[PDB]
């Protein structure tokens, strides 16, 4: 039943991703030394210019500066010319900060999850190759094989599809479109060809690349001084990146610079993991679970399980195997995934779902 | 086949609502005296403190201090204690500004169009009634009914639903949230009192009510001077509000501070459209329209159509139907919706989709 | 030999004195916990925004959010309308901070001391009339005897003069300027009476006031809103006022920000002592001590007294009674002065020179 | 009457004097197109990140990111690694522009004058030397013959005097300290014998240089990447520098970024005029003129000469000459010193006093 699909995802020197990763790393730096630190804090970057806002009550004695300058580093900003330079650019700290299992879900909420058998992750292909695109270039930057990429990258990866009497088998690429920062001493036709071949056809199964794939590498010609800027970078601006690609369903609820007590991530991070568990579990090839929760109470109020005909039980046979294998309510959801552990800078670039390091893409068992 | 849902909204106050109006306002500022004006502008604000933000190439003269001052003042920020005033506010503008029908798609793309017929405006319930409610508030506010009522507020709605052979029909209304800043002299009974009776009540259709129907005005206690601050306020970072309340798909494009040449904003529009033209003429309960575009082509590469079997037409009768009444070419698109009109800054609150008084909220003809 | 002069001083909400005084209040809260940290470190403010700049190693625990907003507090700006209120202004902390008798002066150096015995703070008589003005107003602000006063103000005494055989002997004040910020309450009318009655003739001895003196109380009209703003507040920008109001001389070294291990302070307050020692030992009715320092060297590099023919001992005489009497060695003057001490931030508002209770102020005895 | 004395300089990309110089910068760029126009701005920068405060009422058209662009341009900062890049630092402004012979002196004052004969300037040597020696570096900085050479530079001279029967003779330069930004491939070695054979020797007279005179070249090593940081510059910060180097008395006001109309401003050039004239027309070797203002008159409030026994013609001999050669009237000494022209950016870098391209500096006959 043809139609086609397209997903994005940035590189760590994305302006927005720089800031995602940022507010994490502050999260991460508070958890490390107080594991109910209460973090609720976001970065605005603009050219040698991060600004770290939030409000944050925890017992952790952290140095800003050296959370804010360590994270600029780890992404590859050392030098003048990348459009970023952790030793020299301006960290204005405006953050405040304070001292002192059946909880109850903090604000009413609606949080998704999705999970489809195309690919070993149990995420849309669109998205994966999108997300191990931009992987695989840093990989490159950092062992040093291609060492003109520099940190701030965009992919776009557009594949098409065909229906199963059930749901979504991938067919081939379609087009890859990837820009890059870069060094100056680089030809554009050596960028576009170590791209193609260093980079897609390193990460792209064969049998996805065609005779007719479309390639668009560098299409803007250069991209050298770009970096973070990009008029002003964002934390949460880039919330479809960070989940399906645009394939599930998305409330708006952001991640990075949030602790686990809100349950825009901390649910949202379960939702995944039960849709995930379903389809590993053979259930069903294709799952979008719905929890709803209501403020004040702590069990979920209504959760909803989304086949697409795909899945021989049926819904609400389904329902009962979640319910009987899974305990959605946000204290045990932390509990159980382990969410006050420091993970989420990694959490906060490439994507948070499908990549196997994380609680909530390990597969729980379902005894049906 | 019973399921619950939640969308939100907010309202002209909210930090990131005040920077997608202001940022539109730009647009707007700039439409009036060149509609071939480039824009490209973000905002970001944190109590008194705007910054403006961007790259906009065009030939006009405009006052960006008086763009800015004059949009928080239609906000309602007039006074000290309110977190805002525009008298008052320091208006830091960073913009940076030039002066020099088969175009082509800029940027690999891939946008979304939703509708069913749950309301007359062809949008989910939940958020047209969290955007409703939002709207009501300002209405009371500037009418002087509720004086103490301010601009910040934030807005949940929860329906019980259930499927019909085809889908989705709101059953009631579960619980509403509801929080608005406001003056002083107030008391929290007296506030609970008139949003339920003022403000729900006088917006939620009778057949919803219920006697169980939870009501949660103002749940945290109150909401004084927190007017924009909410830890930095910024552009393009409500996406899901200004959609469809999480319940099409979204690519995660924002709109909000980009002209009519970004397709993020224009075939979006286009895709709403299309999809309210095909459920206002009967082919369809609830339409997902997915409209791709390819980077340098102008023609759409790959529009498909998404029924839940609610079309007796059948996909590939519609889309034969969509390809013999529309032309969603970029530049057909802006000049068939007038979009070098300057009405992108009643755009940037309340929702982009629903309100008709918008072109592409006018469904075309559609002769089949 | 008549002539007349004119100083000036400004409050404690004046913007680079409030800058001056949240630079000086850093540097005591680092003293307090070490008494040997480094601090070099600058604000600057603009309505409800104080950003904070500088290098400081240090070992010790600070919350500059802390000390600022406890600062601005002091000042008196806890209300929205006064132009600041410590509890919502925006507090950007760019700040870097480490941790890791015979020194040698830093820099090449020239300071200047200076002293007269026109007045018993052997300072110039318009410059301390000037600083009791603004300092009286503070009195009746925080008092409540006039609750219309706010923070911010500005005084100019103009005083005329005739020289002695020696120098310098005021005649009268001719006239005396005052503005002071003020709450919307209150009539020009009420607030010229009040400043003329219960600050100006409470602080100016009644033997300088005239019939014929000419007041000029809030000329510009109303000040209200006004508060530190005056376009952006910056420390070191009020050198005249912190030291003689124009009547010794000023090689343009700031005070504020720096700690004792500057030649800049230190030196310039040692060079104080010494001139005021000399009138009050009736050495001289009015000196001007220069003292040099030539960078690596302890030892000053050649100390100048300058009388005005106003001592019998005559200078190379004096100058014997000063290097029997003072070891004007940088590390000797720390340790004399007691410069460890936090005593800085009152030392940032109402002139470093005059008030007895800081330790340049105290007369050392003097051998002969 | 032997006696030291120590003043300084810094080079057009001391952090304070490009705040100086853009304040001046957008000053003429207003004055080109209105004369009229009322200027009141002024600037603070950090690591690429320029902000231009004030309040301006003109009828000019003005980019002002094109003259603050310019003017980091002018002083130097192209490249990334300077510590300031025009084409890349943040250029926020927050500015305010409005539209719409016998004036006035607006606010209370007292503008001091000073002129000695030990230059042919009229300045003392001191400070004549040290601006120079800034002078000379950015000379061969723009020629080509030092291209190691940066645009941040500081200079102390330090002069030994000696009195004669009327005042201050120099002798000769007993040290000098000069320290100058610059490249990274330049050694150590080779900057400091730079200095001393093509800029100290270049340009102080053989009288002076000694085979005992101190030289401190790079006295705290190297000085690569310091661009403008030196924690925040700022406008009005560096007074002493702008006027005598504390020789002769300053009350404080601040030069850049003001207009003609203010007193601060014009009435200290005028002050300068006489006392320069008076020196010339060898009424005198050294002169003090007082010129002291009353809010609201035009005429001058009482002008004291002070020369120091210098003058043959008697003090009240000379306040006659300079009362029948000038007249210090605010609107006539615009008018008389052209005042209205944008040359204000070129006075707001090594010095005020001493150049003779500007009008203040040319004496005036004296009829006597
Ligand atoms: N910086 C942009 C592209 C550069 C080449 O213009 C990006 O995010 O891909
Ligand atoms: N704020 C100015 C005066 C006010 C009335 O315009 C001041 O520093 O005196
Ligand atoms: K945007
Ligand atoms: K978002
Ligand atoms: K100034
Ligand atoms: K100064
Ligand atoms: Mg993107
Ligand atoms: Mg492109
Ligand atoms: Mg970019
Ligand atoms: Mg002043
Ligand atoms: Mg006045
Ligand atoms: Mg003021």
């Amino acid at each position: 039943g043809a139609f086609m699909f397209t997903s994005e995802s940035v590189g760590e020197g994305h302006p927005d991703k720089i800031c995602d990763q940022i507010s994490d790393a502050v999260l991460d730096a508070h958890l490390k030394q107080d594991p109910n630190a209460k973090v609720a804090c976001e970065t605005v970057c603009k050219t040698g210019m991060v600004l770290l806002c939030g409000e944050i009550t925890s017992m952790a004695m952290i140095d800003y500066q050296r959370v804010v300058r360590d994270t600029i580093k780890h992404i590859g900003y050392d030098d003048s010319a990348k459009g970023f330079d952790f030793k020299t650019c301006n960290v204005l700290v405006a953050l405040e900060q304070q001292s002192p299992e059946d909880v109850g879900a903090g604000d009413q909420g609606l949080m998704f999850g999705y999970a489809t058998d195309e690919t070993e992750e149990c995420m849309p292909l669109t998205i994966v190759l999108a997300h191990k695109l931009n992987t695989r270039m840093a990989d490159l930057r950092r062992s040093g094989v291609l060492p003109w990429l520099r940190p701030d990258s965009k992919t776009q990866v557009t594949v098409q599809y065909v229906q199963d009497n059930g749901a979504v088998i991938p067919v081939r690429v379609h087009t890859i479109v990837i820009s890059v920062q870069h060094n100056e001493d680089i030809t554009l036709e050596a960028m576009r060809e170590a791209l193609k071949e260093q980079v897609i056809k390193a990460v792209v199964p064969a049998k996805y690349l065609d005779e007719d794939t479309i390639y668009h590498l560098q299409p803007s010609g250069r991209f050298v001084i770009g970096g973070p800027q990009g008029d002003a970078g964002v934390t949460g601006r880039k919330i479809i990146v960070d989940t399906y690609g645009g394939w599930g369903a998305h409330g708006g609820g952001a991640f990075s610079g949030k602790d686990y007590t809100k349950v825009d991530r901390s649910a949202a991070y379960a939702a995944r993991w039960v849709a995930k568990s379903l389809v590993k579990a053979g259930l069903c090839r294709r799952v979008l679970v719905q929890v709803s929760y209501a403020i004040g109470v702590a069990e979920p109020l209504s959760i909803s399980i989304f086949t697409y005909g795909t899945s021989k039980k049926t819904e609400r046979e389904l329902l009962e195997v979640v319910n009987k294998n899974f305990d959605l309510r946000p204290g045990v959801i932390v509990r159980d995934l382990d969410l006050k552990k420091p993970i989420y800078q990694k959490t906060a670039c490439y994507g948070h779902f499908g990549r196997s390091e994380f609680p909530w893409e390990v597969p729980k068992k379902l005894v049906f």
